[PDB]
């Protein structure tokens, strides 16, 4: 089977504006530009809760500097995003329904972009 048929520079070209989608919600967007700092925001458990962290700056910055060799590389650390949001924070919560909104923006986002690497 194929592997890496894109270059990472195609692969940043190509996905970017989804990503530029999910940093115009405001203000949903903004509980997720940074990493979570669980000293600051007082929940000592978060990162025995979420193993495998991901925000908005950390997949700019792996998509800006070529890191991602697949489309779904990207995808996934968008997901994880989203899922380890939902996973720590109750579903009433301010969070999870901004990190709902920006999962819906991604979905509508995403779907035609990877039909143009088709
Ligand atoms: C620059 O950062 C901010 O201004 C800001 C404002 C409000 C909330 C947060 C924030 O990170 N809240 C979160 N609490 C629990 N779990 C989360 N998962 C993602 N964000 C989560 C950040």
């Amino acid at each position: 089977m194929r592997k890496k048929i894109f270059k990472p520079e195609e692969l940043r070209q190509a996905l970017m504006p989804t990503l530029e989608a999910l940093y115009r919600q405001d203000p949903e967007s903004l509980p997720f530009r940074q990493p979570v700092d669980p000293q600051l925001l007082g929940i000592p458990d978060y990162f025995d809760i979420v193993k495998n962290p991901m925000d908005l700056s950390t997949i700019k910055r792996k998509l800006d500097t070529g890191q991602y060799q697949e489309p779904w590389q990207y995808v996934d650390d968008v997901w994880l995003m989203f899922n380890n949001a939902w996973l720590y924070n109750r579903k009433t919560s301010r969070v999870y329904k901004f990190c709902s909104k920006l999962a819906e923006v991604f979905e509508q986002e995403i779907d035609p972009v990877m039909q143009s690497l088709g």
